C-alpha cells in the first residue's frame, strides 16, 4: 500500500482530526524509524485540524525523546494542535507549502458535575492554556505574552504570516526553493 | 379549581422541578397574597426536588420582600433549592412533616477564557448558598461548607436539629 | 366535571402512578375536604401501581396531618406506595373491593462517584427499613414479619391482605 | 356535550381499552348514577377489545357492589376484559346486538427467576381466577372454560346466548 | 388566572427566553396598560436569560415610546437582552432584588451560505453589537470603551455590581427603597 | 384577552412567520374591523421574518381593497414579506420604531426538467413583480430594487425612510 | 371568535390544504348558512393549495345542492382542487383579488399488478371527469383543458379572467 | 487492482469530493510518481464536485511542487476545487473530454460576533486568494474571476478552453494539437 | 475473482446505478483494456436504471477516445443513463438480449432565484445535449426524440432495435 | 503493520479506553513475549483514559505474573486504570515523558438488597484499589484515600514526586 | 495473529459476553487441540461476564466430553456462566490470578398464561439444574448453592478458592 511505500522513504503523514488511535499510529511509526535508522532525518507531514490535546502531546514527546530530527511540512492546513506540532520539529526544518494554512487559538472544550469538579477540570484547563502558550513561545521565539494576546481567539496565517510569526523556517514552492 | 381555591386560604403550592416557569408562578402567588391582605400569614408549602438557582432566587428574594410572613411546610421532600427554600421561611414559622425528607449540597450542572469565567461564576455561587444557608440555620459558614460537599440526607428530627426548620408537625 | 361532584360526596381518587403532580393534587384534595368540613370522613379511593416513595409520603403526612378520618378503598389494585397509603387510611376503615389486589415489596429504583453511590445507596436503605417498620405499625405486624414478605413481590388477595392486617373489611356491596 | 346527556338517561359507554383512566371513569358514573338514584337500572354499553385485568375488576366490583342493576349491552365487540364486564351485568339484563361479537381467551401478557416465578404464578392465580368467575357468570363448569378460553374463542350473538355470556340479543326494542 | 390580576396593577411580566411571541405578548400588555392609563407608571418584572435581538427591540421601543414610565426589576436574572430591558427603564426605577443576577455579553449567533452573503450577515451582526454597545453605555452612563470592554465576553454581575455599573439605580431588600 | 382587546382599538398584528393561517387570521380582522367603521384608520404593527409570498399577498390585496386606510408599523424587525407588507401601508402612514431593522431581498424557495422549466419560471415571475411592487411602493426605480434586493439588504429605520419604504421614525408621541 | 363573527356575514373561508376534515368544516358552514337564509348570497373566500380529491368535490356538490348562490373569492392562491372551487362558484360572481394566483394541473399521487390497474383506471377517470367539469366552468373545450392541465399552469388573475375560471377581479370597493 | 495498475502508467485519479483523505492520497500518488521517476509527466484525471478548500490547496501545492509536469484532464465534470485543480495543470498540457463540464464560484460554507468577524475575514481572504491564482491559471484579470464567480458559473469544454481554464478538448487519441 | 476473470477476456460491466465511483470504475477497465490491446473490441455489458448524468458522461467520452471499439450489450435493463451508454456503442455493435428492457425519458432531479435560475438554464441545456446526441445515436430526428423523452418510454429489445437505438437482438450465439 | 513491528522490539501499547478486549489483547502480547524470552524486558506504553476496573485487572495480574520485567511508559496521559497500569510497572522501570498527563481518582459508576450488594462491592474495589496504589507509589494508605476523593491531576514531576513514577525522560538519555 | 500464536501453546481464550458464536468458537479451538494432541492439558482462560446459558452449556459438556484436561484461569473477573465455566475445570487446575472477581447468582431473563407457566418452568428447572451441577464442582451442598446464588454473590479469588470453586491462586509461578 502506498503509505507502507513512503514510509520506506521516512515520510509520516498526520491526517484529519488528532486522536488516541491516530497519535498513536503516528507514534508507533516514529518509533518504528527510529530503530530502522536512528540518524537519518524523518519527514513528518501535517494536514489536521487539531484534536485531542493529550494525543498530541504522546506525538510531541515522542518527536523530540527519539534521535533523529523530526523535519515538519505543512500542506492544506496545521491548525490547533497541528500547528504545535508543525512548530515543535527539528528548527530550521519546519517547512510549509505555499498556499498551507495555519491557525492557533486556546483550549477549546465541547460540551457538568458539582462545583468542586467544575473547578477541578476548570484548574487543569487554564493549566494546558498556560503550558501550551509556553511551550509555542519557546517553538516561536517569542514572548509568551505575545502568545497569549495572539491565541485569545482563532489566529488564521499564512505560510508567509507563520514564517514571519517563528512557526516554521521556510516556505517551499518546489525543490529548488531550499 | 382545587388551587385557586387553597389560594383563598393563602397556601401556596411548589412542586416538582423549580423552573423559570414554575418559580414566577409563586412569585404571582406572593405578590397576590400580600396585595390581598399584607397582614396575613402566608403558607408555602414545599415539595420538590430543587432545579434552577437563579429561578429559586427570584423566589426567595419575594419571599424576603414582602410584608406578610411566609411559613414554609414540607411535605414529601425539599432537596437542593427546595430545602434552600424551605429554610428560608419566617423564621419560627418553618415546618416539616414527619416522613418529609431534607438535602442539601453544593451546586451541580467553550473556550478555556469563558469556562474560566463561568467556573468562577459558580464557585460564586457555591459561596453564596452556603452563606445563605448558614444564616438560615444559624450555623457557621464552615458547617455548610462542610455538610454540602456531597448528598446530605436529613430526616425532618436532622433538619430541626440542624437549625434548617423549626418543628415537626405531627397533627395540628 | 365528574370528579369535582364526587369531591362532593368527600371521594377523593388516587388513580395510576403516584407521581409529584398527581400526589399533591391528592394532597390539595384533603386540605380542601378538611377546609370544608374537618368533622367529617374522606373517602380516598385508591387504584394505583404505586410510584415516587417521596410524593407519597406527602400524601401519608397528609392523610394523617389532617383532622378528618381518612377512609381508604383498594379498587382495582393497591400496589407498592399504592398498598402502603392504603394500609394507612384510619384503622377500622381501610376496605377492599372483593377482587382487588394488593402487592408489596421493598424499594426499587429504575435508573457517580463510589462515594456518591455510596451516599445515596444508604438513603435508600433507610427509606427501606423506615418503609417496614410505618408498614409494620399499620399492619400491627412485627418488623420482621414485612422484612421477610417484602424482600419480593408478594401479590395478596383482598382476604389475604385483610388477614395480614393491611385493610379491615372486604366490601362486597352496601351491607 | 353528547355523553353527558346520555348519562342523564343512566347510559354509561365503556369504548376501547380498558385502562385504569377509562375504568375509573366508568366507576365515577356508576357511583353517580347510584348517588343519583340508586332503584334504577344502569344501562352500561360495551365496544371494547379489552385491556388492563385490574383496571377492569374495579368496574366489576364496582358493577356488584352498587344498588342498582347494571344492565349490560354489546354493540360492535366485547372482547377479553370487555366480555369479562360484558357477561357480569345483571342475569337477565345483558344484551348484545345482532352483528356483535364476543371473544374469551386466557390471560395474555424480566428479572431474577425467583421474580419471574413470583409473576408466573400471580399471573396463573389470575388465569383460575376470572375462568372460576367467568363459569359463574355463564352458568357453566370451571372445566367448560378452561377448555374454551386456551386460545381465542370468537363468538356471534347468538353462540354468546347459548353460551350463557348473554341473556338475549336485541334487534331493535321490540325483542325481549 | 393569576397574570391577569397582577396585570391590574400594572404589573408586566418577561420570563425566559425573549421570542417573537413572548416579546409581542409584553408590548401589547404595555399598550394595553398606556390605553387604560398613560399618566401611571408600568413595572415590567423581568427573569429572564435574553434571546432573540429584534424581539428585544421590539420591547425597548415599546417602552419608549409609550407615555407611563416603565419602572424595571430584576427578579432572579437578567442576562444578555433581558440585562439589556433592565438597564432600559425609566431612569431613577430601575431595581433590582438583593440575590438577582445580571450578565452581558456581545451578540453570539449559533453561518451558512455564499462569501458575500457571509459577508453581509457578519457586517449585520457587528453593526449590531455596537449599536447595543452604545445604547447600553447611554443607559449605564458610561463609555462606549467600557461597555466594549466589559460585553467582550460573559459578565456576570450581583445586584450591588450592576447598580455600581450604572445598570439599575437601587436594590430592593424590601419596601424601604 | 390582550389581542381582542388590542383589536377594539383597531390594532393588528404580524408577529412571526408568514402562512396561510397566520395571513389569514390577519385578512379576517382586516375585514371585521372595515366592517366594524370603514372610515377610520388601522394599525396594522409587523414584527415579522417574512414567509410565504402567496399568504402575504392575500394579507396585500386585502389592505388595498378595503376602504380603511392600514397604518403599517414596524417593531423589532420587518425582513422579506414583512418589509414588503410594511412598505405596502396607506402611503404618509407607514412608521417605524427607532431601533427598528428592514431587510428586503429577492424569492428564496424536484422533479422532471419539463416541470423545473416551469417552476423556475413562474419563481422569475414571482421576482419581477415584486420588484415592480416595491418600486412603486419606495417610489424608486425598477432597477434600482431590482439591484438592492440580489442579496439580503438589511436597513436601519432611517435608511428605510431614505429609501422610501417607510414614511417616519416615530420615536414616542411626539413626530 | 373572528371566524364566527364573519360566518354572520355569510362568509368561509378554505385556507390551506383540503382535507376531509376541513373540507366538511366548510360544507357544515354552507349547510348551516342556507339553513339560515336560502336566499342569500354565500362568500366563499379561498386561498388554499389543494388537497383531496373527494374531499373537494363534497364541498363541490355541497355549493351545487344548497339554494344560496356560492360567490368565490380567490385570494392569495387556488391551486388544484383549489382552482377547481375557485371556478365552480356562481357563473358571474366568481372574483379574484389582483396578486392572487390560480394553478391548475392533473391529478397527482402497493400491491398486485390487478390492483395497479384498478387504480390506475379509477385515477385516469378522475382526470377525465375533472377535464370535463373544468371544462364546462370555464365554457371551454375539454381539449383545451386536458392541453393546459397536463404540467402545473400557473396564471394570474388576468389570465385566469380570460380562460373563464373567474368573471371579475377586485382591486376595491369601487 | 485496477487504480495501482494504471498507476504504473502514471495515471492518478481524483473522483469524487475533495477531503483530507482523498486529497492526501493523491498527494501520495504524486510523490510516488515524482520518486520514481522525476522526469515523466503525470496525467491526473478529475472528476470531482469539489470539496475541501484546505485539502484542494495540499494537492495544488504538490502539482506545483514535484519535478514532473502534471497534466490534467477532465472527465465527467470538474467543479469548485475540481475546476481549481484541473486549471492548474502544466500550461499546454490540460484537456478535458468533449461532454466534461466546468463550473466556476466562489467559496460557500457560529459564536461569538467577535469570533464570526475573524472567520468571515478568512473567508473573504480565500475568495480573493482563489481568484487571484484563477486568473493566474487562466491569464485573465483578476476582475474578469471576481465577476465570473459571484454565482454557479457552468462551462462547457469549449468555454472552458475560451475561458483559459483548459488548453484543448480531447475528442480520441487523434486532436492533439500545439 | 470473476470480474477480474472475464476482464480478461475483455468483458467490462455496469451494474446498478451510475455514480461516480462505478462509472470511473468501468473509465479505469476501458483505458487498461486499450492499453493492453488496442486493437481489440471490448465487450461493455450494462444492466443499469441509470444515475449521475456526469458519472455516465465521464463513460461516454471514455467510450469514444478509446481506439477499441466498444461494443455493447443490454442484460436485463438499461435505463436513463443505461440506455443512453448501450445506445452510444461502436455502431452495428449494439446489442441487447431477448427480454431486456430499454428506457429513456427527460431529465430528472433550492436557494435565490438567481441560483434557481443558473441551475434550470443548466438542466435544460443537458436535456437539449442528450437528446441531440441521442438522436445521432438512434438516427433519428431531434424533434422524435424530444417527444419521446418527454416521459418514461419503455421499450422491449426488438423497440429499441426499431427506434435505432441497438442493432441486433441476440438469442444465443 | 508496524505495530507488529514494535512488537518484535517487545513494545505493547495500550491506547484508548480500557476494555475486555483491549486489556486482553494486551494480555496476549504479555504471554507472547514471555514466551519468546522470559528473561528480556518488556515496555508497556500506555496513552488511556481508562476504562474497566476488571479488564484493568487482567493486565496488572499479567504484568506480575509473567517473568520478564515489564516497564513502563506515559505518553499523552494516564488516567485512572491507565494511570494505576502505569504505576504497577516493575520499579525503577516506570517512565513518563515530559508533557504526560497523570490522573487518579476514586471509582466511578434494581431492588434495594441489590443495590446494598452492588454499593458494597464498589466500595471493597475503592479501598483495593487505595490499597495497592500505596503500595505502589510507597505512600500511607491514608494519602491515597485523601488524593483519590476527586480528580487529581498530576504533571509528569508531580506523578514522580508522589511515587506514581520513577523516571521522566526527556530522551534518549540514560 | 496473536491468538493463533497462543493456540499453538494450547492457550484458549473466551473475552467478554457468552453468545452462541463466542461459545462456537472455544468448542472450535477445544476440538482442534484435542486433535493436535488429546494428551496435553488446554489452558482456557476466562475473563467473562457470562452470558448465554445455553451456549454455555455447549463449552460445559465440550470442556468434561474431549480427552485433555482443561484447566482454567480466571483473569479479571468470571462472573455468572463464566464463573460456571472457571469452576468447570479439571479439579486441581482451576486458578484465578490475585486480582480476579468471581460473581455467582441465580439465573437472570430480561405470551399467554400457559407459555409463561412453560417457560418459568424451564427456567426453574435450568436454575436447579445449574446449582446441583455448581455444587459438585465446589463439593458443596446444593443448600449453600441455592442459599449463595439468590442474589448477586461476589467474591475475591481467596473466597473462591475457600468455596471450591477454584483450587489455587496463581500469584508468579507457585
Amino acid at each position: 500500500d502506498i503509505y507502507s511505500r513512503l514510509l520506506k522513504a521516512r515520510i509520516v503523514f498526520l491526517v484529519g482530526p488528532v486522536t488516541d488511535e491516530s497519535a498513536n499510529l503516528v507514534v508507533a511509526q516514529l518509533l518504528f524509524l527510529e530503530s530502522a535508522n536512528p540518524d537519518k532525518d524523518i519527514f513528518f507531514y501535517i494536514n489536521s485540524p487539531g484534536g485531542s490535546v493529550t494525543a498530541g502531546m504522546s506525538i510531541y514527546d515522542t518527536m523530540n525523546f527519539i534521535k533523529p530530527d523530526v523535519s515538519t511540512l505543512c500542506l492544506g492546513q496545521a491548525a490547533s494542535m497541528g500547528a504545535f506540532l508543525l512548530s515543535a520539529g527539528e528548527k530550521g526544518k519546519r517547512f510549509a507549502l505555499p498556499n498551507s494554512r495555519i491557525m492557533i487559538h486556546q483550549p477549546l472544550i465541547s460540551g457538568g458535575g458539582q462545583a468542586s469538579d467544575i473547578e477541578i477540570h476548570a484548574r487543569e484547563l487554564l493549566k494546558i492554556k498556560e503550558k501550551l502558550n509556553r511551550l509555542m513561545a519557546k517553538h516561536c521565539d517569542r514572548d509568551l505574552a505575545d502568545l497569549e494576546r495572539d491565541t485569545d481567539r482563532d489566529n488564521f496565517m499564512s505560510a508567509e504570516e507563520a514564517k514571519e510569526y517563528g512557526l516554521i523556517d521556510q516556505i517551499l514552492e518546489n525543490r529548488a526553493s531550499l
